[PDB]
């Protein structure tokens, strides 16, 4: 199965957390390629600045709706606005997160419950709003997460516990619809350190390292969300990339395939 | 291990009406530890504590209340702390109901579930941390396969699991480079024979269940030995393949 620009045209997607960052340049990506975009994030303005400049690169349609992520309630009004804003859907790409610091953890119960809610709460909201649409165009969502949703990090225990939740939640589901046969796909994405600029203000000091670019990065996420494939490795480290699979997992689930 | 590790120390034991907790409260018992337990049931809590007197505890108390009240979750610690004197060792064992179900769009079910699985864990843990760490103290979370691998009917639940290993994992990390000498032993459990286990997958799951007994008592060791994961199944090609070295290469690598 080989990617083309092409596959991407007539296709409806929604792009959470777009604002700015990987959102932002994924948004930017599926415009050159012409599709038709729905993103969002809180800030109103910086969202009117990434639809009008989607509508530029030749974005087939492009709007936004602000919201925060934290009200349930919003997630699911979101993708039914953005659902008929477009007539459809056909790939729902979570990205958002809250805002994430890196601190040693004490008594920060607040964070922690915040950022399980946000990071992965809100997702699980987003999946069964948006199904329906999905099921109808046999879509695929895409879920970003992170190397620290796959290995374990100092000074980012609640951040890293939401990335651990989503590949738990949504890797028993994938295993769900494959027996329901239901043809929805269902990617996650494991990334390493980004150049984004929140990433690199809360970086400069614990994670030590190459950060890769932004703007390759978010290609490889829609990519991967175009192919179907169960999960995306991008990171600027070959020999973290090289590590960062586990093998035993996946033998382990196959000898289990056979409730 | 040594069966004097626990000797008189101050124990909590979480979700121990029934099922493992219960038999971790007994085998902590027989080894003349200070036992608090807790769960819902203040009936059946009221028999354990009985038992445990019975079996020779240095000391043994209850205190009733749900895991999904965090307040509660909170001043559970300090009094239970304060029946024993202290604290030398927190087992999370406790769980909300959860049967297999293909995941439509129960939302109630994976917010409880990572309410009541994960969130209180974290509450507890850090009301617990100050005592903890007065005595070089130990945390026991206790997992599943589902909390390693995923497994369909069981997403909320897994997803829960696999939270507390992100969280305890990173936190693990956070105390060696803090120089906070309480342990982290995070338990993977294999299929266990307890009656609620053995009822929900009766005509679903196919595999063997390990003796719930022998369960506890390995989990025990593990925290008392101070080990930082424990793999307790009746298979071994699961015990096997359940462990991730490429994960335990990358992460010492990093540090
Ligand atoms: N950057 C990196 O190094 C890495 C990033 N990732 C993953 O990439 C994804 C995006 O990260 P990144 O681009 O760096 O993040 P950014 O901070 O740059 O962007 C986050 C987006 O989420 C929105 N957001 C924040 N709080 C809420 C609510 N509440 C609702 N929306 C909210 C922000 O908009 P607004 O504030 O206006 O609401 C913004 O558009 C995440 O899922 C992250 O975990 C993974 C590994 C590394
Ligand atoms: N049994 C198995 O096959 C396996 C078990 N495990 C793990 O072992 C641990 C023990 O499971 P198991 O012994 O089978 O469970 P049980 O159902 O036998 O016991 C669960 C305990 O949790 C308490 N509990 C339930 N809801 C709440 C609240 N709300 C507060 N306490 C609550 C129950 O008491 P009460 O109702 O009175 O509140 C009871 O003491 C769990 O962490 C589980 O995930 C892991 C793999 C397999
Ligand atoms: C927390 C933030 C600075 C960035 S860093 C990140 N994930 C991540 C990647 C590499 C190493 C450790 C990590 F935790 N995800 C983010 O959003
Ligand atoms: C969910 C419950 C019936 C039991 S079963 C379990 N873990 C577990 C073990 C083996 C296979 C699938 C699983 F999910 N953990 C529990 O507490």
């Amino acid at each position: 199965e080989e990617f083309r620009p092409e596959m991407l045209q007539g296709k409806k997607v929604i792009v959470t957390g777009a604002s700015k960052g990987i959102g932002r340049e994924m948004a930017y990506h599926l415009a050159k390629m012409g599709a038709h975009v729905v993103v969002t994030a809180r800030s109103k303005e910086t969202l009117q600045k990434v639809v009008s400049h989607c509508l530029e690169l030749g974005a087939a349609s492009a709007h936004y709706i602000a919201g925060t992520m934290e009200d349930m309630t919003f997630a699911e009004q979101f993708v039914a606005q953005a659902g008929k804003l477009m007539g459809g859907l056909d790939m729902l790409i979570l990205n958002h997160i809250t805002n994430t610091s890196l601190n040693l953890f004490h008594d920060d119960i607040h964070h922690v419950r915040k950022s399980m809610e946000v990071n992965f709460l809100s997702y699980v909201v987003l999946t069964v709003a948006a199904l329906p649409m999905l099921k109808q165009s046999n879509g695929s969502i895409v879920v970003v997460s992170s190397l620290a949703g796959k290995v374990a990090y100092p000074m980012v225990a609640a951040y890293s516990a939401s990335k651990f939740a989503l590949d738990g939640f949504f890797s028993s589901i994938r295993k769900e619809y494959s027996v329901s046969r239901v043809n929805v796909s269902i990617t996650l994405c494991v990334l390493g350190l980004i150049d984004t600029e929140t990433a690199m203000k809360a970086v400069s000091g614990i994670v030590h390292m190459q950060a890769a670019p932004k703007e390759e990065c978010a290609l490889e996420i829609i990519k991967g969300g175009a192919l179907r494939q169960e999960e995306v490795y991008y990171d600027s480290s070959l020999w973290t990339t090289l590590l960062i699979r586990n093998p035993s997992r996946k033998i382990l689930e196959f000898l289990y395939s056979t409730y």
